[PDB]
């Protein structure tokens, strides 16, 4: 009920690493996880350009397969938990994202 997921989300990157579905899509700029299966809905309306590398980057990424300049706030408040410091740095080279 009132565990620390309740305030800020803990996601692992391994969770996000497994990306085959629209709903199975997020992105991490460092250590906090970004909701991008609602981004993906807004304007590109296609999961797959952003979905194949889903836990890949946020900080640059979100406006490469996203949209113009607007990705970079739009993504920013779609903000759903942090990742674990762990797995940010265990799987800080994804082979099946990028």
């Amino acid at each position: 009920a009132e565990q620390s997921d309740k305030d800020v989300k803990y996601y692992t990157l391994e969770e996000i690493q497994k990306h085959k579905d629209s709903k199975s899509t997020w992105v991490i700029l460092h250590h906090k996880v970004y909701d991008l299966t609602k981004f993906l809905e807004e304007w590109p309306g296609g999961e797959e350009v952003l979905r194949e590398q889903a836990g890949g980057d946020a900080t640059e990424n979100f406006e490469d397969v996203g949209f113009s300049t607007d990705a970079r706030e739009l993504s920013k408040k779609y903000i759903i938990g942090e990742l674990h410091p762990d797995d940010r740095s265990k799987i800080a080279k994804p082979s099946e994202t990028l």
